[PDB]
C-alpha cells in the first residue's frame, strides 16, 4: 500500500513542464522548462524546507510538540509551509510578516491555526526578522529554525530538487535559473549538479531595486518571495555563475503570460525567473541549450495582488 | 526525459494520505484514508474531466481553438480546470457561475483569462445552467462540454482516479465516500472497482438541506461543489450503496479540522465527505475496513467564505 503517513511525506517530487507559446514569442533559442513548485502540498517551494528543518531540529532532540514554540519570520511561505507541518506534529507557530505581504498569505497562516504578527511595511523582512528575534530571546522554550541560516534547507534541495532535476533531465539540463529569497533552492541546486557537470550554470535571480547580490543597496521591491535585502548565510555566492537583476514591471507581466498563455498560474516571482530565463536563453551561446526555470510558487495566493486584482 | 509537454498532461495521479488525529477523536474502528484532489494543478479533481472533456471533444472533431467559444455553468472548479485547459491550448471560454460561490472562484477565472458571467445567487446552479444554455443556443461555434452529461467525465475517473485508489491501496479498499457534485467521481470508482471487489461499497454525499440523490427536495446550501439540486445524468444510483446526508455545519467543522489537526488544508466538500466516513467508519460491521474519502479540493480557494473569514 502507497499511503502517507502524513502530509509532511508528500512534500517536493514536482514535476518539469515546457513552455509553449512564450519561448517562441520572445524569439528564444534555447529550450526553457519550467519545475513546478506550485504542486507541493501548500503550493510553494517552502513545504520542502518546512519538512526539513522541522524534522532536523526534531532529530537533535532541540524541539518537542508539547513545548516548542515555533516562531519565523517569514514572507509569507515559509510561514505556510511551517504551519502546515506545525498543524500535521502539534506544533505552537508564531509568524512575523511584513504587511506588504499578500493578504492570502495571511489568511492561509491564520486557516491552518498558526498566530501571526504583522510587521510594519516601510520595515520590509528585517522588521520581521527583529521582532522573532525579540519572541525567541524572551519567550521561554521558543525556537527559530531560522531559515536564512539553518544548513537543512540548502540541503533538502540538494538532496530531492537538485535530484529530480538531474533525474528528469536525463543529466543534460545546462542552466538553472531561480530568484533568491533564502538563496537555498539555487545553491542546493549548484551543489549537486555542478560536481556532475562541469559547464552547467546556476544563475540568480534578484530584483532590481534591492540588488545586494550584486554588490548594490537595498530598497523597497513588489516581488514578493525574492529581494530580502540581505545576502542570506546561505546562499554561496562561488557556486552561482551569475545574477540577473529584474524590474518589478517584467516580473508582473511574465507572470500574467504565465497563467494566460501557458496555463501556468505562477506567483510573481516565477515571472521574475521566466523574464531572466528569456535573456539568457536568447544569448547566442545557449542555442539549443536546456534551461530549467524554478517557478517557486502557485499564483492563487496573489489574487488580492496588483498581478490580478483589476 | 520526463518533461511534459503541458500543464494537462500533468493532472490527476494524486497520492493517498492517513489521518493521524480525526478519527481517533470520534472512536472510529475503521481505518480512514484521504485522496487529495487539491494536488491537481490547479487544485481540484475537476482538472482530471477539464482534460478530458476537451481531449474528447478535439479528438472527434468538435471543437477547435481557432473558433470555438466553450461555454460551462459551473460552481467554481470545473470552470477553473476548464479555464486552465483553455489558457494552455488557446481557446476562448465563458463561463456562468452563481454569484454565491467564494470570491477566490471569481478571482481564478479572470486570472487565467476566461470571460465570467455571474448568475443571481437565488437561481443556483439552476440559474447558471440556463443562461450557459441560452449562450449557446445563440452563439455561433459556441460549445458546451456538459459537464452533468459528458461521458468523458466518469470515463475519466474509471481509467485514473479509481486505477490510483486500486493500485494504491493493493487492491484492499472497501468502502469509498465521495460528495456528489457532477457524480462522475464516484460514480467512475463504482464501475471500475466493484467488478474486482464484488463487497466493495461506494457511498455518495450530499447536503441535508438539498438531498435530491436521497429523493428530497432541492434547496439552498453551504457545501460549495456538491448539491447541484437535480441528479445529474451522469450519476448511476444502481452502482451506489448508499446517500449520506450532511448538514452544512458538521461539513463546516471537519473541513476546519483537516487543516488544523491534520494539516490538510480543504475545501467545505472534504469537510461533508470526512463527516460521512466518520459515520461510516464508525459501524460495527466497519471495523479494520479501510474507507478511501475524497478531498475534492484545496481550501486556499475558500478563505473568503464562513469556513476560515474570521
Ligand atoms: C522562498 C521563495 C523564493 C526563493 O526560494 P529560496 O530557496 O528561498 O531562494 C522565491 N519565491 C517565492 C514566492 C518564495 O516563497
Ligand atoms: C466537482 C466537485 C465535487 C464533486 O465531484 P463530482 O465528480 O463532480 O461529483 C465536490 N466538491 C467540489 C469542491 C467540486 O468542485
Amino acid at each position: 500500500m502507497l499511503i502517507a503517513r502524513d502530509i509532511t511525506q508528500l512534500v517536493g517530487r514536482t514535476p518539469l513542464v515546457q513552455l509553449n507559446r512564450i519561448p517562441v514569442a520572445e524569439g528564444v533559442k534555447a529550450r526553457i522548462v519550467v519545475k513546478l513548485e506550485s504542486m507541493n502540498p501548500a503550493a510553494s517551494v517552502k513545504d520542502r524546507i518546512g519538512v526539513s528543518m522541522v524534522e532536523d531540529a526534531e532529530a537533535a532532540g532541540l524541539i518537542h510538540p508539547d513545548k516548542t514554540i515555533l516562531v519565523e519570520p517569514t514572507s509569507g511561505n515559509t510561514g505556510i509551509a511551517l504551519a502546515m507541518v506545525a498543524a500535521a506534529k502539534g506544533y505552537r507557530l508564531v509568524l512575523t510578516m511584513p504587511e506588504t505581504m499578500s493578504l492570502e498569505r495571511r489568511a492561509m497562516l491564520k486557516a491552518y491555526g498558526a498566530q501571526l504578527e504583522l510587521t510594519p511595511g516601510s520595515q520590509g523582512m528585517e522588521g520581521a526578522i527583529t521582532r522573532a528575534e525579540e519572541i525567541v530571546e524572551n519567550t521561554p522554550n521558543a525556537y527559530s529554525l531560522q531559515q536564512f541560516r539553518n544548513p537543512a534547507n540548502p540541503k533538502i534541495h540538494r538532496e530531492t530538487t537538485a535530484e529530480e532535476i538531474w533525474a528528469d533531465t536525463d543529466g543534460l539540463v545546462d542552466i538553472v535559473i531561480g530568484g533568491v529569497g533564502t538563496g537555498g533552492t539555487i545553491t542546493g541546486i549548484a551543489e549537486t549538479i555542478k560536481p556532475r557537470r562541469p559547464q552547467f550554470q546556476a544563475i540568480a535571480v534578484e530584483p532590481s531595486n534591492s540588488p545586494v547580490l550584486s554588490g548594490g543597496q537595498p530598497g523597497p521591491h513588489k516581488i514578493q518571495g525574492i529581494g530580502a535585502g540581505f545576502i542570506p548565510a546561505i546562499f554561496r555566492p562561488e557556486l552561482i555563475d551569475e545574477v540577473i537583476i529584474v524590474d518589478d514591471t517584467e516580473a508582473f507581466a511574465y507572470a500574467r503570460r504565465l497563467a494566460r498563455q501557458e496555463g501556468l498560474l505562477s506567483g510573481i516571482s516565477a515571472g521574475a525567473a521566466l523574464w531572466a530565463a528569456i535573456q539568457v536563453g536568447k544569448r547566442p551561446e545557449n542555442e539549443d541549450k536546456l534551461i530549467v526555470m524554478i517557478q517557486p510558487s502557485f499564483g492563487e495566493r496573489y489574487l488580492s495582488t496588483a498581478l490580478f486584482k483589476d
